[PDB]
């Protein structure tokens, strides 16, 4: 008891620990991570949970002591890009922070690749008002061969690797950047269950489809049950992917270009339903856009007039289709390939 | 003691009081100079209320009492000193609706001549104006006041430590993510009195704002205008004793889920819906109507059904209304006369749907 | 000399000791005069029971220990004394579930005669009964108890600073924008006594606010309207004809997507689920009824599974259904006589609907 | 002159030293009563293990050093004392794992015999095991323990203010409407000790909650249970070569919004998902399968191969035994669908039965 009291007598909080104050002040931080938590898609912020493990070199306190956090002095040494008691003290002249923090750090998002994402963002460490001439934070030692191998870790941790460079922070002229770039992988398992598993049988009925004759009235009532299907899932592309500037992930182009397709086979499928003999009307065709079709298709009562340019139309948007759906299988196995890289 | 700054510090903090005003008179109100930086506008939410912001402040205040003199000190020009030792003002946001989680820093610079800094970041949530009217091409207008929340204009007055052409164009370490972009910050100076004539000082900063809407066309709007020119063919193509049936109420069922997409993310308001959701109820409506028109005209009610008698003074009005446009013949006839008045309803109505898109695009972009 | 503010800041503050009741006599009590305006309503958790309200309180109470003579000290009458250096009392709300991050203020106004004004911002997090029975057009009032903590009546009373007609009608400073729209603040004040020896002063503000219902009467009330309307106008097609099969199963499937997010997006307290919960699974069970009905209709005609078997139940309760109302032939009969039952069936769902969503209207709207 | 209480206090508080026992005398003990109300569940996050609640904690201690004789005062009988100023019982809790933000009350009534009285609200958070298997139909037993921290008893006592029955039944101020229902605060009394030279002492109030399955009858069982229906009427109604597959998979995106719901709605533990979930996962499977196989079915009757044979054998003497040559393929296909019908339908009642086993369990307390 009456150890705080001798101790806390010679000592004052606002002064940093210096013989002269000319003479700069070391300070040593090792930062330490540890069950990533939710990620913000929205490319506003990301929320992990941390650990502070902070350092000092040099103190005027000499006489294991605990004390409140509000007897000893703890330098301001915060995150430049930050949003939302007990003080292990040795008499030898060093002391012990132990502290749980989560950054919930503003970064940059990238979807481009949802859900086979790996993306990269920083923990820039400094002091928001100190100058920073005395306290800079040369470290004690080098995390970059020691972190990255190895550590004790939705969503999955893979690399935390730090980089320094004197000036820089813009709060004001600080000396303290040691920045600790930060990657992490995402488990797209749920994700692949909800939006890729049933958009890819929407892929394949659509192709089932077109093997129904296109005359038959049986077609149309197919498209529109594949129209009112692209209807319910947009509440799932609505709800699962994320909204950013950059706008919809390259799995959502796909999505609107295979509704926009099946749009337009519906309306041509229509179109031609008319125009046989169902209601047929003797429409004729002005015979010169028609021979320009059938010259272009050369290389890769009122029946041949409609029939033929029905029939060869719907293969063309059925190769087209099917030149899609490719192009989705395509970037589905580039998307895992670069994600199970990492 | 040799370093003298405990000296220093005991001696700035000697017959210091933390709580009165440092004024020599007291006729004389302190002023605070503020600085307001933004950084983010991230986590906007609902948007009934509620704005999530994040800024870079300062405050910059002259203190008489920590005037110590150089040349006779340790002959620095700077020292730190706890904030929990110096008086400070008591600056508030009127919308000051939660304090958000915030690093509380020591520590303000207290210079030679006396003038102290308090950089401080704030999380900022605040309650403003939020019109949906106009959705996605959507331009906001939130006020983040300053006020003195207890003293008045003869105890503490606001000024800002640089001019108003500078704070509206100085958006330099602000970070162009998210949804939403930073356009204007607008500094304004009008005083607060609510109840009695004990006058406040309270400083606006009028923060325009702008949305990106880029993945909300993407994601409804071309799925929209799909639907409308997926009715337009069906209204016409499609005849009667067809596929109608199926195909109204699944574009009907398409609407209902166009409805439920802009609920889910659109809170409840004072404002009803935007104007899209009002086309679409509209859109709903018409294919209501279409499908009546076609149960009520065709199968049962009147193709499969025989000898039943359908008089009216319609016929006397298809003999004018054709002509200002341009009993199973009977009801052939109506039908078809009505559903073609029914065409020209709903491309009247996707004509103005695609105007009012470009209408708001327009407003949207000239902001 | 001295600054003035600080020679009285040191005659008040010296000798001074906080926690003693400023009173020169002990049997009579403090009145603490209570204010309080009503600027927002954050959010209305009926999943949790608990009301996040923003208001701005101020309290009035008299200090006989901080009075000064204002002839001395420069001729000052008003001091900013800080709020934890001298005695404020212990007025809480009882029905506080969370503190809430309301910003602290540390300074009060004392004048020349004691008097202490106190001005803070509070963000409550209250508990409430919030009665959904009536959703969307549901009307709640919520209770702001204010009463000391452990101080009796004959210690610490609490009073109004405005007439209770002032508190009633001052939408002064509310934000009229959000979802709900605030009817109006009720104060009365009624001693309250745990026993006869122990009574406690309380003062209850009753907030009653009324939701804005029509975002949700045009997500939900148009959409699972049209829906039903549809369905009904749906019953006109041949019960043995199969485009009404195509028809049932596609309305099936859209309505089912559409109740799936309705039932999510809908309230749901201990009392169970609002009025309109019982008409939209009532709606389920009935389409569910209708499909089973094509189901019996469609395996008569479709093969000859069902040409074999003939109606062991006989006619009878068929007889009394159509006097009620009012092989294959038999078995087509069956089905027109359930087809016009359960036509009954929804144009009486309908209806109570209607008269339901009318019922609730006029509530809302009357008080 | 001088005012009571003002002499009083400044007469109390100046030879008091905190951080001392009050207690004159070196041997006997300080009785400590408690007396805990429960207010409200707040927040039961099972994935953290916390338990947020909400009580009204009551100390009542007999202080020795503020004794005054009333008629030394102007009869000043009862004096209310900072709680900064004298000493306070040091009674944590074992089970503690963060405070919360709880009001600050910074005054204790003393009596003209030294009788304090401490009144308080605390939000507390306690780790608790929670098993959410039989979600909703769950009832739950968190502990929450008071203890003597530093003191090793004969110096301070725990005890209760009133007799458990009192403590068992208060529901006089609980917010009864919420989520979960107190069923009853049963405290035990139980004396640990480090070391056999001395022991502690400490209350053990055993808080049962029950959560109320209506909140959940709506959003998650109806939904299911309608989906079951709708699923089984959509293998009834079309035929199994017929147009389905669209119909089939319009029915599949739904399903898929129906556990993007769940998945949004139910609570995860690093136990595992609650009994529904597995039937969730059951019936999507089971859909999954049916779509693809009347895909292929129709795919290859559209192709027009006549039959492997290496499973014909099997099919009629076992498969079939559920209860043109495309035609043997459509047959054998609407063998399958059948098949899987069945198995739907047994899912579906198992998933029935289930539910009300849940609900006994949950009816039994
Ligand atoms: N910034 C608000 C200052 C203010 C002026 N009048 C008030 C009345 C009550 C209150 O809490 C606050 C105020
Ligand atoms: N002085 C008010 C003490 C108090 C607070 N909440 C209470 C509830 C019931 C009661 O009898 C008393 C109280």
């Amino acid at each position: 008891l009456r150890l705080s009291d001798h101790l806390l007598a010679n000592y004052k909080k606002g002064v940093r620990p210096v013989r002269d104050w000319r003479k700069p002040t070391t300070v040593s931080i090792d930062v330490i991570m540890y069950a990533i938590l939710n990620v913000d898609e929205k490319n506003q912020v990301l929320t992990t949970y941390i650990w502070y493990r902070q350092y000092w070199t040099d103190e005027f306190l000499q006489w294991k002591l605990s004390i409140p956090t509000d007897s000893i002095w703890v330098p301001d040494i915060l995150i430049n890009e930050f949003v939302d008691p007990y003080v292990y003290v040795h008499h030898r002249g060093e002391v012990q922070n132990y502290k749980p923090l989560q950054l919930v750090t503003a970064c940059s998002l990238d979807i481009y690749n949802f859900p086979f994402d790996v993306q990269n963002c920083s923990l820039t460490f400094t002091s928001w008002l100190h100058t920073i001439q005395d306290i800079n934070i040369t470290l004690w030692r080098s995390p970059e061969e020691v972190r990255s191998d190895k550590s004790i870790f939705e969503w999955e941790l893979l690399e935390v690797f730090p980089q320094f460079k004197e000036f820089s922070i813009d709060i004001s002229n600080s000396y303290a950047e040691m920045k600790f770039y930060v990657i992490i992988r995402r488990r797209p398992l749920f994700y692949a269950v909800s939006l890729l598993l049933p958009s890819i049988f929407l892929m394949v009925v659509d192709i089932v489809g077109f093997c129904l004759p296109p005359d038959s009235g049986e077609r149309v009532s197919f498209k529109i049950t594949l129209l009112l299907g692209y209807s319910v899932f947009l509440i799932i592309v609505s709800d699962t992917l994320p909204a950013t500037a950059i706008g919809t992930p390259l799995i959502g182009v796909y999505f609107v270009v295979c509704m926009a397709l099946l749009v337009i086979s519906l309306a041509e499928t229509i179109f031609i339903v008319r125009l046989v003999h169902k209601q047929d009307l003797q429409r004729p065709v002005p015979d010169w856009l028609r021979h320009l079709v059938l010259d272009r298709i050369a290389w890769i009562e009122v029946a041949r007039d409609w029939l033929r340019v029905g029939y060869v139309l719907d293969r063309l948007l059925f190769r087209i289709y099917l030149l899609a759906v490719l192009a989705y299988s395509i970037t589905l196995v580039t998307l895992w390939s670069i994600w199970h890289s990492s």
